C-alpha cells in the first residue's frame, strides 16, 4: 500500500512510520510527505530519508475546500491508498474526509474518548486524570471521533507539564501509530461497512 504523510511539524511520529515501513516485512511504503508549513523539521526528516516533499500552504487558499482540493491532487499524483496525519493540525472537509473513508489515519495523544480537541495534554493536566495515552482512529468528519484502531495507556506523574507530558506519550504515539498502518496496510484491519472496525 501506498502511504501519505501529512505533518505541520516536527515529525517525530513520521520519523516512527519511515523507520517502520522500511523493515522489510512492512506492508506500507511511504511516498510522499506533505506539510501545510514551511520549515518545519518533518520536512527535513523526509528529505534526509530520501522521501518527496510538498508545502502547500493553507494559507493562500480561500476555504478548507480549496486546500483539501490542493491535497488531494497530490494524492492522486502519487496514487496514494493511504493516508497518515502525523502532527497534521488542519480540519479537513467532509468531501474530503468521505472520499478517504476508511483510508485515513490520525494520531490523538489522549485516550479517546477523552480530551477531544487541540491541546489534549493542558486538558490532561487540568483535569488531573493519573492515566492518559494516544490513540490511532480513522478519520470521520467529526474531529477526533473516529473507529479507534489502537490506544495504549501512559501515566501521568505528578508534577508533569505538558512538556514533560508530551514526551512520555510521544514514546508510545511511535509505537502504536507504525503497528496501526502495518494493520491497515495489510489489510487485517478494515473500516467495516457498518462503519465499525472489523478485524479480519
Ligand atoms: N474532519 C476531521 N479533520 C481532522 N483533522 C485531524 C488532524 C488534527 C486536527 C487539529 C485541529 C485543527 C484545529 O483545531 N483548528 C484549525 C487549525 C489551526 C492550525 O493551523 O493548527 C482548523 O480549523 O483546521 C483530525 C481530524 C478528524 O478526526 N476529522
Ligand atoms: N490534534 C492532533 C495532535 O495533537 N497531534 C499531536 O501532535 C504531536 C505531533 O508531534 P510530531 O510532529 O513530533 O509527530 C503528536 O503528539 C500528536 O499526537
Amino acid at each position: 500500500a501506498r502511504v501519505a504523510v501529512l505533518i505541520s511539524g516536527t515529525g517525530s511520529n513520521l520519523q516512527a512510520l519511515i523507520d517502520s515501513t522500511r523493515e522489510p516485512n512492512s506492508s506500507a511504503q511511504i511516498d510522499i510527505v506533505i506539510s501545510n508549513k514551511a520549515a518545519v523539521a518533518g520536512l527535513d526528516k523526509a528529505e534526509r530519508a530520501g522521501i518527496p516533499t510538498r508545502v502547500i500552504n493553507h494559507k493562500l487558499y480561500k476555504n478548507r475546500v480549496e486546500f483539501d482540493s490542493a491535497i488531494d491532487l497530490v494524492l492522486e499524483e502519487f496514487s496514494i491508498d493511504i493516508v497518515c496525519l502525523a502532527g497534521f493540525m488542519r480540519i479537513l472537509s467532509g468531501p474530503f474526509v468521505q472520499k478517504w473513508n476508511g483510508k485515513m489515519l490520525n494520531i490523538h495523544p489522549s485516550l479517546l474518548p477523552s480530551f477531544k480537541g487541540s491541546n489534549a495534554h493542558e486538558q490532561a493536566l487540568e483535569t488531573g486524570v493519573t492515566v492518559t495515552g494516544c490513540t490511532v482512529h480513522f478519520v470521520a468528519e467529526d474531529v477526533d471521533a473516529g473507529q479507534i484502531i489502537l490506544q495504549e495507556a501512559v501515566p501521568v506523574k505528578r508534577g508533569d507539564t505538558v512538556a514533560t507530558l508530551s514526551e512520555r506519550v510521544k514514546l508510545a504515539e511511535h509505537k502504536i501509530f507504525p503497528a496501526a498502518l502495518q494493520l491497515v496496510a495489510s489489510g487485517t484491519v478494515q473500516l467495516g461497512e457498518n462503519g465499525k472496525i472489523c478485524w479480519v
